[PDB]
Parts: structure tokens; sequence; C-alpha cells
């Protein structure tokens, strides 16, 4: 039995945050203790949204409720989108305490700050969080899944080539996490502009005390839509598949990405079905077809192959 | 697809309310929009607990967030334990509006108000809701899953025999819902004192335009432990199987009760395993093994047979 503490947002409708994380982890065999950092009607990509946000003090109370009953015992910790610096500090405190309690605990972190629109890079999170993630969160993480912009923000270096990207990933390894995946990047692909490039790096221990970094690269088809909650889903499935494949980042990333691709392909198909023929689907019609993809999440058909560098 | 609006509690750890309803319904192929009426660390059976309660105003805003985006379209509505009169009135208003929008909507309601400890009957809910449930909720409900004590409260008449139980169920049919299932009772079983009796009743329209009431009985073995969330799970799975078998309450209840049986058998097994040999398992060790029972929930092996009266 593998228990994951997932502290993420909750939407009444749709799949972002914990809604995008609990179902896949449960279908993949993980107990999930879920702290819903917000309760919104839907994700903010909609025209409107209503709801409430959990205060950090409220998050602390929940964790203390678990601690008092001696149930604050976890094998993993999963976090994602946060706009409250204090809440991030609370999460870091909790992770440190759980790691004192269990040295084998794995903290998977999606450090969400921004993304590259067109060629420009833009942050959708308060700026005062960049120090935190860099100085307090990522140092305590074991798996991080940033995108190129976030990788650049964390390392302070811009990425212009794949070799520069892996130098940045080595810097991130040095900051803390032994597994680093750059989920998206503006690096060119060998198949064309319709494919996106993602890279992975896992540093592993040797018998002599030394350490070897395994590097992998993946090219994925781009689906022509903007989806929300994809990162959150990606980090959950990466957690699961790295757990089953702790020494093979290649296989874990292959399974994860294939499952993402399956989910997105089904989602874009059903979205264009709901919308008129040749019509732009709305955020509501682009909600991930999570339920309808259960089997794909359980045992994905491999549709991408990672190259070991 | 089939979308369910489920307004129930949420626990960080464990399976009650939405935690006990979302996963099975999603695994059974239903889109689920979930409104967490509360967020607690764990259910109140533990030694300690902390969390927050959603206000009715907050519930209204979530529903309005869905409405403004033209996303308040549902095939089912599912509710359970509530302690606030205003919250129940809000739920009733929402159900009324959704039924105005769609006459085919089915409201599944577990009218949770109390249960029978030993032979005595005791209430878990403020008294001012019993009028509400009787006068405002049940009238707009289509499926209800009360226990003997709740059925007695709603009907105002005590149940001493199975014939009296079906008279009470006919009264409840008269109050609104065309399907009524009494999930637990103190009626004797021909197989022993370790069997629990559940009864069902569905009013169905015939081809001639008239209506026939189908009644069924189920004898199920007691598992000697106290579980939490079982009503929530029961109602969710009953919703699913009645959707699959709209004219066969027999099969729907057989599947539902079999899944419950599988889940509870696995749960008591693993709970006694976690606890010492010959040790009473704790509330924490008796949390439903929801994830590990996925497959049984997907397609339960029939282990009980309902007799058609
Ligand atoms: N339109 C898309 N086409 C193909 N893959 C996508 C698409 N959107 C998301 N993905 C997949 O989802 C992963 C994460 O994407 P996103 O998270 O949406 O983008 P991102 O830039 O990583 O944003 P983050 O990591 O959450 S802040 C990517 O690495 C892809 O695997
Ligand atoms: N100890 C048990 N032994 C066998 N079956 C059980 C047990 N507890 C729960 N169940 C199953 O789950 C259902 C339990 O429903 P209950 O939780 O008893 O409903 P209730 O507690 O009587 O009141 P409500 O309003 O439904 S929450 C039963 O119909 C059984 O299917």
């Amino acid at each position: 039995e593998c228990r994951v503490l997932s502290i993420q947002s909750h939407v009444v409708r749709g799949y972002v945050g914990n809604r995008a994380a609990m179902f896949p982890l449960q279908v993949l065999g993980f107990e999930v203790d879920a702290v819903n950092s917000v309760q919104f009607s839907n994700h903010t990509g909609y025209a409107h949204w209503k709801g409430q946000v959990l205060k950090s003090q409220e998050l602390h109370e929940l964790y203390e409720g678990l601690k008092v009953n001696d149930v604050n015992k976890y094998d993993y910790v999963l976090t994602g989108y946060t706009r409250d610096k204090s809440f991030l500090a609370m999460v870091v405190d909790i992770v440190r305490e759980l790691k004192q309690q269990n040295s084998r605990l794995v903290y998977v972190c999606d450090p969400v700050m921004g993304d590259k629109w067109n060629g420009e890079g833009s942050m959708y999170v308060p700026q005062d969080l960049l120090p935190v993630y860099r100085d307090k969160v990522v140092p305590v993480a074991d798996i991080i899944t940033p995108n190129q912009f976030e990788a650049e923000l964390l390392s302070g270096r811009k990425i212009h080539s794949q070799e520069e990207a892996f130098e940045v990933m080595d810097m991130l390894h040095c900051m803390g996490p032994d597994t680093v995946v750059i989920t998206s990047s503006d690096l060119p692909s060998s198949q064309g502009s319709d494919y996106l490039i993602a890279l992975g790096s896992q540093r592993m221990r040797k018998p002599d005390g030394s350490t070897v970094t395994q590097r992998i690269r993946m090219e994925m088809r781009k689906v022509e839509a903007v989806f929300v909650g994809t990162g959150d889903l990606f980090a959950a499935m990466l957690l699961a598949w790295t757990h089953k494949h702790p020494d093979n980042l290649k296989v874990a990333c292959e399974k994860t990405v294939s499952a993402m691709q399956h989910v997105l392909q089904r989602t874009i198909r059903c979205a264009k079905a709901e919308a008129g023929e040749g019509q732009k689907p709305s955020p509501a019609q682009l909600e991930l077809r999570m339920v309808q993809s259960k089997r794909d999440i359980e045992d994905p058909e491999i549709v991408v192959q990672a190259t070991v560098l």
C-alpha cells in the first residue's frame, strides 16, 4: 500500500489539481489523502469562476488533525498550483517534518509559475514566489516537473539549446531533486513543428559511492488546443510510473506521456464533436475526458519512445 | 455521458461522503461534479478531527458559477449527510431549478438523520431538518435510501414487521420518490441473527398506462465492525446500477449489495491484519479499502439473491 498526500486545488466541475490527480492515482493503486487548497466552481480558464480559497492556517489545522491521530504517515507528497506564499511555506514545513519521520519519502513537485506564450515568457503567479520555490521548495523536492520557462526561472539561466537545457537540469539536480523532467520546451524537434520536445534526467547512486545521470528525450505530437490541468495530471502519473520503475526514467516517462497523449487525443476529439464542425471549442468543451480514459491511464498503449542520451 | 452533481462531505483521509461516492461513480463511467459540503481531516469516529464547513451562501455561489457558464446541466443529483437547514433548502432549490431545466433528472437522496443502536433509535442530526426532509426534500426526490429509523421518522409510524415496512415504503412512495430502498433494518432473517435485511420498492409505469409496484427483499451477512461511509457508497452504487437497470430493481440492488459485500469483506480482512491478532481494529484501520476494491466495484460477482415478493 502506497499512500500519497496531495495538496492541490479542487474544482466542482472539471479536472485540475486534485480532480486531475486523485482519480488516476487511485485507478493506479495508490491511497490518496487529498487536501483541497481551493474550492472553485471550475478552473480559471472559464469566463467566470466562483469559490473559496483555503488559508494556510486552515491547511495547518487539517494536517494537525491527521497528526494527532498518528495518521500523518505518507510515502509520497504531491503539490502543484499555489498563489499564496504562506501556503507554500506551510507545505515545505510539512514536507520537512514528514521527511524527518520517514527518510524514504518522495516529494513530487510541479513548480507552477508561468509558461511561454508564443516566444515570450510570462508568469501567472506572484513574483515573490520565485525565491520560495528556488530557496525552500525545490531544495526539499525529489521529483520536479517544470517547463522550460520555469526551469529558466529557477536556474536563472535561459535555455537556447538541448545541451544548455541539460546543464540547467544538472543545476536543478544540484538544487535538490534527483529526478527532473522538463515537460515542455521550445526546442526544435526532428519531426517538425507539430511535435513538442520534453527532456528527463535522473541521477542515481553507484556501489562505489558515485552517481550516474541518465538522460532521455521525448518528442510528442502537439494537440491544437489549450488544456488546463494537464500538468497536474502529468505529475500524478509520473509519480505512479516512477514508483513502479524507480531505476528506469525512460519507461516511466514513456508510460506517462503516452497516457497523456491518449487522454488529450480523446479530449480534443470529443471537444470538436461537442462544438460545431470547424468551430473553436470552449474551455468547458475541452475539459479532460478523465473518466472515459480510465483504461488508457491504467495500462497505456505506448505511442512515444524516449531516446536515451 | 451521464453527469452527476454530488453535494457531500470531503475528508482528507478516508472514504465518506464524496470520497466514498466519486471514485466508484467515476470507475462506473459517470462524470461527477462534486461540491464538498465540508473539508475535515477524517470522519468523526476518530479520536480527533479538524476542518471547515461550507456555508449555504458558498454553495449558492458555486452553483451560480456553474450556471453563469451554462454548465449547470446534469442527469443526476446525489446528496447525503447535512446538519444545516439552510444548506438543505439550498439543495432543494437547486434540484427544483435543475428539474425545471430537465424533467428527466433523477434526484438520489440518502436522507441521513439517525440509526438504531441496539434496539434504541438515536438521531445524529438537528431536529429542525426532519420537517425539511419530509416536506421539501423527499417530495422532489426520485430515489431514497433510508434506514429503518429514518423511514420511520419520515413516515411517522413505527415498523414492527416486513408488511408494516412495505406500508411505510408505500407512504414514502406517496411522498415522492418512485424508488425506495431501506438499507438496513432490525427485521429477523431466516438464515440467522447475523443477516441484515434490506428491502426495496419501485413504482413503475406499465404499457397500459397504469403503475405496478415491484418489491424485493435481501438478506446479507453482517460484518462485525462499524464502518463509516457505507451509506454514501451504497447510494452512489445504487444510482449507477439503477441507471444501468432502470426497470430491474432486483438486479440493481443485487449488484449494489454484492459490491458492498466485497468491499466490506476486504476491509475487515485488511483491518484485522493491520491490527494485532485478536485485536479490535481501530476506526483508522477500518477505513474502506476503496482503491483495492475497484474491480469488484466495476463488475461485482453476485453473492446475494433478492427474492421478488
Ligand atoms: N496541447 C498539448 N499537446 C500535447 N501535449 C500537451 C499539450 N498540453 C499539455 N500537454 C502535455 O502535458 C504536459 C504538461 O503540459 P502543461 O502542464 O499543460 O504545460 P507545461 O508547460 O508543463 O505547464 P506546467 O508544467 O503545468 S506549469 C506536457 O509535457 C505535455 O505532455
Ligand atoms: N456491518 C455491516 N455488515 C454488513 N453490511 C453492511 C454493514 N455496514 C454497512 N453495510 C452495507 O452497507 C449498507 C449500510 O447502510 P447503512 O450505512 O447502514 O445505512 P445506515 O447507516 O443504516 O443509514 P443511512 O441513512 O443509510 S447513512 C447496508 O445496506 C449494507 O449493504
